[PDB]
């Protein structure tokens, strides 16, 4: 045993990291607001659209900060129509520098300082949950979670989602509806606690899971058919074909389509060195701005048909 | 904020369970040798077929002991041709023996862990190697000493956490399929990874793994016919291991005839097969020796499947001469 384990390195616990990099009272309030507002949208209490938007991944804290300032300025302008959460997708925990210098403790610390800095300016954040131990380190600052399409069918991720304190999306169709259904139940599994030791976790079940379609009226009505009683609304995942997607979705929204409650957009300062993604290609700020303005107007037109 | 965590209960650490339910010397030797024989077959040092066979899941220790006794006698007679490992699957994607060993809704995971480790010790103690589906990533810390073979289910092939787990496991791991996702998993598990994981004392740490050169692809579908198998060989990169065919219920014996006809005619790329088998055939809702999850063939059909496979392997040694 352990012939293929080189070794083990000490890891600060979540509790430890929360004392070292504590959240401000503004961060904490911003994360709680972003959850309430997402929950109101995806459960239909609220008629805005939730928009998850930002960089494919984060590699640079200042770049991230600047983006976060533009988006917060825009989010102020469009808040009658759109609830906005920044994708802060973390890559950074596993290797924060590079030259393959796998300094996970420095990675958790930066990841957490990043989340605290984002939410301190009143901008709620959303993340891909990949790992099942890392959310213990960051979850107090998150308002939204996505399970990637590689892991929608993974029992561990569905258990994880069940115990999360925020809405979680699952990417496609039957696997994603079976994921939401399984996340909604109580589960019992071996998990790591705040104090960094294994224990048996019992979860309550997450009634705020929803499907992410990764777009045309015919698809969406086929998607609505499959949806059990008790469903939340659909989210649409949108490099440069994202504005075309927007147009078709915007036209459903304006014409009365109430089952589309959210969208996701990969977007950075610049399109495709400062402010450009080192993973997937994203649209740049100015195309983001116009996608969003157009979404907002369509949400307005929608209050009108209703 | 913990609003959807009802709470936490205490969990015996792996180190503690290993002291309370120690492996015997025989147990430990049987696991070692199972790895060695698997390795030799999947890497083409040995011209036997690796056969992983047994129940879809185990819910009953005594029944599994009886099956194991029958398999192990059978394995003693066919061992010039087949190398046998018993499927001892304890986690199903009822979630199985660990999560709920009383199979009601009580979730006594500490009792599960103890029954699972007692199960594995009891099987390997008679000289019969075992193999299990690795779903949870903490549970292999409890049990890995006893294991000779590991499989990653088709739902978690593309999961990064499972490819990283596989990279650190001390035994060969199969990945389920189309093929690209299984090959990419094999390739990823071959590398060194760095992740947060749980140690033997039950604390989270940063694990660094070395990479696992003994990963291979399991074809599970029809995937098993000479044309599909040639299509799989042409996807396979330079350092590839051999292919394993999953027979999965009443059709298992027809799959076996087609695979056996390939083998006996000289197909050297089929090194293993996987067979869902129990004392008695079929399944039941939540009766002795009958599966409570997927339907299995019963012992009598299994003996005959494995006798026919053994003969195809003898016949293949003939062709390669």
């Amino acid at each position: 045993e352990d012939v293929r384990i080189l070794g083990y390195d000490p890891l600060a616990s979540p509790a430890l990291l929360q004392v070292q990099i504590p959240a401000t009272p503004t961060s904490l309030e911003t994360a709680k607001r972003g959850r309430r507002e997402a929950i109101d949208i995806i459960t239909g209490k609220d008629d805005r659209v939730l928009v998850i938007v930002g960089p494919c991944s984060i590699h640079d804290l200042e770049a991230a900060q600047e983006y976060a300032l533009r988006l917060k300025k825009l989010s102020d302008e469009l808040k009658g129509d759109l609830s906005i959460i920044m994708r802060a997708y973390l890559g950074l925990i596993n290797d924060p520098d590079v030259n393959n210098t796998f300094n996970i403790n420095k990675g958790l610390q930066s990841a957490r300082q990043l989340f605290v800095n984002l939410t301190n300016i009143g901008l709620p954040i959303g993340s891909e949950m990949l790992d099942t131990i890392s959310p213990q380190y960051l979850a107090d600052l998150v308002s939204f979670g996505a399970i990637g399409a590689r892991t929608t069918e993974s029992q561990l991720h569905r258990e994880l989602a069940s115990g999360l304190s925020f809405p979680v999306g699952f990417k496609n169709l039957n696997v994603a509806v079976d994921a939401c259904q399984a996340a909604a139940h109580s589960h019992h599994f071996m998990g790591v606690t705040k104090h960094g030791v294994a224990a048996i976790t019992t979860t309550k079940g997450n009634e705020h899971c929803f499907v992410i379609l990764r777009y045309d009226a015919k698809s969406v009505a086929e998607a609505k058919a499959q949806l059990p009683a008790g469903s939340n609304g659909l989210m649409i995942d949108y490099f440069r074909n994202q504005p075309k997607v927007n147009d078709v979705v915007c036209e459903q929204i304006a014409n009365g389509e109430n089952a589309i409650t959210g969208v996701m957009i990969e977007s950075n300062i610049n399109e495709g060195k400062y402010g450009v993604s080192i993973t997937d290609a994203c649209i740049g700020w100015e195309t983001t701005e116009d996608v969003l303005r157009k979404l907002a107007a369509a949400v307005r037109q929608r209050r009108e048909v209703n």
